[PDB]
């Protein structure tokens, strides 16, 4: 039983990206839970293969991690073309890994078609036909099903949460007590606007020292129908294996998520803040039955609320590590069920 792992559409190599981290970390937890895998990417390296080296049918399964496949300026993007001319070639069922809502799997050919440097390929070269499983993120399948309403391919759909590998690694960790520098936090990327009123209602003007870190920049928040006058303070991005540490500089630390998340997707950020010294504030939409710690202090429903939650946490130490000790405690509850996690995503990629 060898295993084949690839991004669809981003360069695989270290930690300093998201996406080549999300599969390296992918790459780990499958490779500890036993089974034998590769990392097949553009080139080889310390955890990679390049796809040049390998037959794409000697392996006997193939996961794909989800991605864009946009092309950026309208230029040839090797990781992406590359990626899909592997997959083309592969003659058994494809498992897609579907981590984020905007990314359901799609067919390059389409697209390339159109392109004036078209002729570079072809659709037999591109065109998937192999049986697509998606792998959703999403305890919601219709809406799963209905992000990949576009390719027909795309047969079978099964939940699973991908996205607790950040707790069940071999070297997991809680974040120790750290000296705080903010009171509230929250790292990622402006996700195309598809999070901006959410962004906005818990991160702009709270009157709060917050730092928003990652890809997301000031000046992309401009739509006109979710105004403000203070930002929060903008940091570069950091590698994924470091954003634990990170949210640990604050009092508290954000979860909100994409309209199509709401009691539906766990994110890692669930797990990245909850194994962290910062405590843990989420959106009343994204949770409204408290599946994620059944305890209503952990939840805010608007800027005033999570304004006054933040008060109430700067004012009693008591308070804050008393919801520290609930959340890590609540994050160990799902550890120990490692062994289940890893069974259920055995039986997900058919083993
Ligand atoms: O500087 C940063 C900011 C974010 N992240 C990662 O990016 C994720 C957030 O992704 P996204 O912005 O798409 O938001 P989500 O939809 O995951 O909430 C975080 O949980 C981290 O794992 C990172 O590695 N470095």
């Amino acid at each position: 039983m060898k295993i084949a792992i690839i991004n669809m559409g981003n360069n695989v190599i270290n930690f300093k990206t998201v996406p080549s981290s999300e599969t390296i970390y992918l790459f780990k937890v499958i490779s500890e839970m036993g089974l034998n895998v590769d990392i097949i990417s553009l080139k080889n390296g310390v955890y990679t293969k390049s796809f040049d080296e390998v037959d794409v049918n000697d392996y006997d399964r193939l996961i794909v991690v989800n991605s864009s496949i946009n092309f950026f300026g309208g230029k040839p993007n090797l990781a992406i073309l590359s990626a899909q001319k592997f997959m083309a070639k592969y003659k058994s069922k494809i498992y897609y890994l579907f981590t984020d809502i905007r990314l359901p799997f799609s067919q390059s050919w389409p697209n390339v078609k159109n392109r004036p440097w078209a002729y570079l390929y072809t659709e037999e070269e591109l065109l998937i036909k192999s049986p697509i499983k998606v792998i959703s993120q999403g305890i919601n399948l219709d809406i799963a099903k209905a992000a990949h309403k576009k390719v027909d391919n795309v047969i079978e759909f099964e939940y699973f949460p991908i996205e607790q590998y950040k707790i069940h690694m071999n070297d997991f960790q809680l974040s120790k007590p750290t000296k705080k520098t903010l009171d509230v936090i929250y790292g990622g990327s402006f996700r195309s606007g598809q999070r901006e009123s959410k962004m906005v209602e818990f991160l702009f003007d709270t009157g709060l020292n917050i730092e928003f870190f990652g890809n997301a920049r000031e000046k992309q928040f401009k739509n006109p129908k979710y105004p403000w006058t203070k930002a929060p303070v903008f940091t570069g991005k950091i590698p994924m294996n470091m954003v634990s540490e990170k949210n640990s500089q604050a009092i508290a630390a954000l979860i909100i998520g994409d309209k199509n998340y709401n009691d539906n997707f766990i994110t890692l950020r669930v797990w990245e803040t909850m194994a962290s010294d910062a405590v843990m504030l989420i959106d009343e939409e994204f949770d409204t039955k408290h599946r994620i710690i059944n305890d209503a202090r952990f939840y805010v429903n608007n800027r005033a609320e999570l304004i006054d939650r933040v008060n109430e946490l700067k004012h009693s130490d008591v308070l804050r590590k008393e919801m520290l000790s609930i959340q890590h405690d609540i994050l160990n509850k799902t550890r120990a069920k490692k062994a289940e996690w890893q069974d259920a995503f055995k039986k997900a990629i058919d083993l």
